[PDB]
């Protein structure tokens, strides 16, 4: 049962380091959880202190097959049951649309869900409509960058306060900048298992993706040379290593062939695309290379590359799993081998989903703890059991403040071992900052 | 004189953004009419910057701003040009603000001037504070100082300011070349041309990893050092953790109460130099220097003198100096020390910039980028036309901005010419779908590069 | 086994070089070659590259694990069959001798003989030493045999000059420098599987692989600490930005657990051994050092770290295949999870069994390209003719000279794009040094 | 006996000779033992190496150690002012000083022969570029009577002096220490990735971060420079001969190009590709041949480019054709400007020119300081170590028919190696472990005794 809990435990230092900084004085003493988000086996440990919540959970499961299997195997403590679904071999409809939102939900508080897309929003709230300023619950912490803002909720009556957990600052610099780097490395580590010593690469765009796939590169042995379209993040690749050239000739791409340099493209082997746009590498560049070529699209989506005529003209023969020999003048012959021919890096898709089946759950580590961490700076003085002239006077939606970050990020510091040094008291009012924090405004980029 | 120009002539290759905007309106000459009054310092880098305002068709009238930054020769081609300067040093000091008072009164009525372009300057209590009601007819001001948009926008907020603003530090070409880089490549010259040490295979201390703290941590790798990194933001100590670098105190359990036995003995037995980072006081105070390994190297890149400390120096260790770069400071006392004696400290200038006390800095291609972003604000304000608008919207555009994001993209574009590179063009098929035109920034204001 | 061969003849370029090269020129017109190395994928094109000049060559078997069933499909093609052996199989050594050497019951004869394991030398002069004074060379490639050739030299015995194939600057720098620098990464992301960016490892020997793993880890965010007996090696270290450390306090290693520095030893994350030495890490030193520690060994022998000292007085346990949990309690006791435990990765021995993959097949072609040069040069050099007198001086062992290795350096670098300029006659009298000939002397370091 | 401008510059010199002291431990460490025997009483050295800061210890220890040496400078700009001063103070009779033509080198050279108008008598030579060693060695073949030992520095050098051995005119036994690990791969590798880029910067100032550079030759110096290049964030090139050299540079991540058209040079416009030079603002040349720069390379180049060269002669760039037909102009000392243009006919204003760095002499003492002192202290110990081993065979006193067996060029042992690289290692702060008695028996040496065979090369 714990076991499976065992396995990670300690690997997640912000939550484990919150437990046993918050094991005296316990805040949330107030309504139940049940829990509707995917229900991995590292997901189920942000209840936190099971006994200042419902501690039967059930795993509510709103979104589609939150629960696994496992769960039956593991959560077995006292007095929390769960159902260990998984798929729609059954009848979905009878859990779903006649779910437990009226049954274990009872409209008496002490119920919380804590999930993504906050259920149904105005329509969930909106049948039993008496909790707004009685905040003794769920107030809408989803994440969900799709969700982003819902102006519905803005423009409508529902004014209950909500400070979304995404879009923080440790989120995002935990996958992009640092931890999440084997992006790249899954193809140019045995993906192709060649070694990349003094070959000649090109990486399009230089955004985070970018940036972070062409340190890697350099560091292996690699020449790379960088395209960009926005001059800041152009003159950024200039200025660390890197020298900025465009597949196309003369900087205007136009109308046909007369506009690329074709002496650039003729000796480049590896292409990285880390842009998001529609034809990045159409069919113009595939026709000028070194006789051999290796494609790999790491940029989000599928949309880039060729579009639907690279499959018809150019032959996919596929000789391994996730590789290819694309040929590229081979007409007839049937061997394809007198170096016509281009090897699919990938399938053509995200290598995190095609390349790679399991991720480390070391990247929602910084995310559940702030999503927990955001209920203290909710409840605690609960300005819903106030009178409605004061009501107003602060209704707005804003992200995570910085304290609720720097206090996540301080666990993580220590976990390695380290030490953060503390302001005096002169040195805290000098700048213009409390001792505790927090030390930076919102328009600092780090 | 004419040395004078030949020295600017040799420099001016070396900036394309300011070059190129000669040539990108050639003809147009958007800043028409316009007259200009300012008080940067007279260098080399500025005369360019000058020239450059010049040839679109406006004119402007210069002087000093700390009187002591000033390159003497550089005056004799102004001079001869004719626009008047006082970057003479002043016996008395008496000149410091006569100077400055006689370039922006003439004779003895008002004249026309719609534009200001100052340098962290004292013309609040020149301008806003003898005659505000002269704002009548100057419709901006450019300011680059990182503390002055803050008076700017806390006077705005009290409602004396007259005539809006707009700032130039907060946008990606400032903050990003004139404080990451540019240190990388000016802190090994400033410790190798007083120093000459072989860096490789010692230590160092770094306190603060911000913007002037990343490019210090990667100019002292690069040469093949051991770099320590102390932070009191955990996001930023964070950044270092994943950057290679270990985090580390100078106190026991990061408590600070003014006694020697809250001093980690181990750790700073070890550290050959000692840099700072940050803009707070006493990041390091004698309890460390008692502390640090016989025959230390002390640095400051930080704001003031006050960072590191050095009133106790001078009060209870000896000082000596040979050149005005290196001092020597001896661990025993004030009494008096031995020329072969081992304890004693080397100390880089006097605690001040060790990047003015080495070398020019970012030299003459970082602080181009620096010096676009102000002249494009120019263009931008003399394109309003507020002497067209009514007297009713003076009160409504009164406020404090910053550059748009269309016109910093700009002053990077011609920074990659500069170095032979070529950027791609949208295609009006691809610019549409991603939701920017082909022409408007590409990302929204909140990112972060 | 063609599909084998297509890759393989495409990933050596040295001797797919000089077969595209010396071709029309023949240097093998009149050589009678009998050759049997341990049987490799790089053995068949090294046959194929030895008759494409024109060489009689014959093949046989000399080695008994060496050989593979597997390979029987790719031989089917050839008209010459082979014999292949599954373990140690010396009662049936006598039959290979016997067979392969002599044909039809006659003696052969062989102008030059090229074989492996410096063992079948001797033969030749013991069953059939009347030609024996009538062969140009002998070129074997193996380690120690050398010693015994010198040995026989000094000793008279068999009367044939010799070179060997295994010193070279062209085989050491492919192999040490960026041969060896290829298990540890896939080590330790088998054992690890996760970032490891900010935490702390020490390596044990800085000689030639030190080198390699100690760069390899800094690149990726570790701080590395090396310890090293030979003071030119740890100057070497030192000057890359490393730092110097000693388990036992001032180097002494006095044997009582009063001479340890566990100061540095409750820091350490990772202990990873390089040298080829006995009782490099003591049991003394290994119950010193922090929990959850991880120790790997990519050195030579298994009995490098304090072994079965944690079998015997300790308790094991399994983990994932190649990660072994040794817990620290001692013999037998412990809870569910407990924190006193170590991890090791092979248990001080290689990564053979299936740990690792290996490096890969092109180590074989930086030692085989010599070979073929090795027969080359002395095969020009008239045995017949020159008189017994000079044949004193001829009656030598020496290495390959520094000619041969610059023609195989030369096709490297045409391989990845490049050009080498060509001297002038003005400037190579400046030098000393023939346009064509060797261009640093014996005694230059590289 | 001084000849300096101002006595005042020998200030400077000893406070950095003290700081040089404090981080030259290996030359001191020794000094102590071997200050309280004098083991080469009645040593003579003549010297002529680059005078700099880090070479004034030497003198300084041999001076005070026990022996009487003359020195002079090595090149037009070798001798860092206030380190000729230094030494000139403490009475040992040095020429060196501030500004020098090609024609005075060739008396400061001839100087330290003579004495006060006749011959002065000499034992042992310590000889830097092979200069002292000819000049004597022809003009004055009497002094090699007395004479009996050669110390060299510089691996151009060794090349002279193996060159006369064969012809039969050498007649005094020499000590090879270029060929020891401790000056092979400390002196001249990691010292030019130190001065490279500092002596480029202080000259230039520009900002190397997406340039474009090329350099020429891939040997021990040229590893150093382009490392030195690299890790400011330039895109360097490296041309070679040596294929090794060459495997070496594609194997850590450059790139290999040749400016002649498939490496074939016959002196015609059509075998310069001027496409590839066309982007290049830096030439570096490391090789130290004769005319690796020539006139249809050097007109040839992309406008504005900075010409360089660390070389041990001038040979390496023709300076002599540029000289009389393009015309030369000063930015600043040691940095020249020149107009190619015409032979005469330029403008300030003129948008082609070149710039040229120390003249095509060696860059890092021209526009630098050279080498830091920590790795000058392998080479000068090994130095000191090989003239106390041959001062007291006296070769000039041996019998004649010993002479056959003692006329030869030698090198130290490994174990003087082994221990100027533990007494070098101990001042950085590390801890070298001492084998137990039982690890003898199986790494197959001693315990104090060497570890590693001849044929190991590091
Ligand atoms: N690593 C992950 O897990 C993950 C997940 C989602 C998205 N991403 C990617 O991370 C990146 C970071 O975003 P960002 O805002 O820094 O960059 P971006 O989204 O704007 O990516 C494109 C980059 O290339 C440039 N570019 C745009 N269109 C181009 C074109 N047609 N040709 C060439 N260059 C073009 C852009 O200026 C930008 O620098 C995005 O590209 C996004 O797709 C990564
Ligand atoms: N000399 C130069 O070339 C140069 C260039 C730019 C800026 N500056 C000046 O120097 C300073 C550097 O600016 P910046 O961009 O680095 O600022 P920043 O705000 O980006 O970073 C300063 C850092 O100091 C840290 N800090 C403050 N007190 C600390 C303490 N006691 N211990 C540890 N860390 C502490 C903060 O957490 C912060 O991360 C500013 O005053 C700036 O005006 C100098
Ligand atoms: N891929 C591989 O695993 C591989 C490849 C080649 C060789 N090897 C084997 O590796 C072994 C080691 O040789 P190498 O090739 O690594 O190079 P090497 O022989 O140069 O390295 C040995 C190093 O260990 C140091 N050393 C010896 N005893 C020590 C001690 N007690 N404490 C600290 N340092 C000590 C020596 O000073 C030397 O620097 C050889 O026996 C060789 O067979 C392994
Ligand atoms: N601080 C200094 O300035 C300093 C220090 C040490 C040595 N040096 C000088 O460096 C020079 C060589 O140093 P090294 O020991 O590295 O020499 P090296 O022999 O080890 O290598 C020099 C390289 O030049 C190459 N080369 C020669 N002619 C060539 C040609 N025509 N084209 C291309 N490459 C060519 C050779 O292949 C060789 O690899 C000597 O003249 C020496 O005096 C100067
Ligand atoms: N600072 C220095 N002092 C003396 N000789 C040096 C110095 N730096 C380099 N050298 C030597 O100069 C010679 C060629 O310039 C080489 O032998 C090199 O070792």
């Amino acid at each position: 049962g714990r076991r499976e809990l065992i396995i990670a435990e300690s690997e997640m230092p912000a939550l484990m380091g919150l437990r046993r900084k918050y094991a005296g004085q316990q805040p949330l003493k107030g309504a139940k959880i049940l829990g509707c988000i995917h229900m991995t086996i590292q997901t189920g440990v942000l209840i936190e202190t099971l006994v200042a919540l419902g501690a039967e959970v059930r795993w509510s499961s709103c979104n589609i097959f939150s629960t696994q299997d496992q769960a039956a195997a593991a959560i077995a403590a006292a007095g929390i049951p769960v159902f260990a679904w998984k798929g729609e071999t059954e009848e979905e409809y009878e859990w779903c649309i006649e779910q437990t939102i009226l049954k274990d939900g009872q409209p008496w508080d002490a119920n919380m869900v804590l999930d993504d897309g906050g259920d149904l929003t105005e329509i969930l709230h909106k049948k039993y409509p008496q909790m707004l300023e009685r905040i003794h619950g769920i107030t809408e912490e989803t994440t969900t960058g799709v969700h982003r803002l819902l102006d519905m909720l803005k423009n409508g009556t529902l004014k209950v306060p909500a400070i979304n957990v995404n879009d923080s600052v440790t989120k995002s610099k935990n996958d992009n900048k640092y931890g999440c780097r084997h992006s790249l490395n899954d193809a140019i580590k045995r993906g192709t298992d060649h070694l990349l010593s003094g070959k000649q690469a090109l990486v399009i765009g230089y955004g985070d993706v970018g940036k972070g796939s062409s340190q890697s590169l350099r560091q292996e042995g690699m020449i790379v040379k960088v395209a960009e379209v926005d001059p800041i993040c152009a003159m950024q690749a200039c200025m660390d290593g890197f020298e900025v050239v465009s597949p196309y000739k003369n900087g205007i791409n136009d109308g046909t062939e007369a506009s690329i340099d074709a002496a650039l493209l003729g000796k480049i082997d590896l292409i990285v695309t880390t842009t998001g746009n529609v034809n990045v590498c159409d069919a113009n560049m595939l026709k000028a290379l070194k006789k051999r070529a290796v494609v790999c699209n790491i940029g989000h989506f599928d949309n880039e590359i060729d579009t639907a005529f690279m499959r018809k003209n150019w032959a996919w023969e596929e000789v391994k799993p996730q590789v290819h020999k694309i040929h590229r003048t081979g007409k007839d012959g049937f061997d394809a081998h007198n170096d016509d021919y281009l090897i699919l890096l990938a399938e053509g898709r995200l290598v995190n989903l095609g390349n790679a089946t399991g991720h480390p759950s070391r990247i929602m580590d910084g995310s559940f703890a702030n999503q927990v961490l955001a209920q203290i700076h909710l409840f605690e003085q609960k300005y819903a059991d106030l009178p409605a002239a004061e009501k107003a006077k602060r209704l707005s939606v804003e992200v995570l403040p910085k304290k609720l970050d720097e206090e996540v990020a301080l666990e993580m510091v220590k976990g390695f071992g380290g030490v953060v040094t503390q302001l005096t008291p002169k040195q805290a009012e000098y700048i213009g900052v409390s001792v505790e924090g927090p030390f930076k405004p919102d328009t600092y980029r780090y």
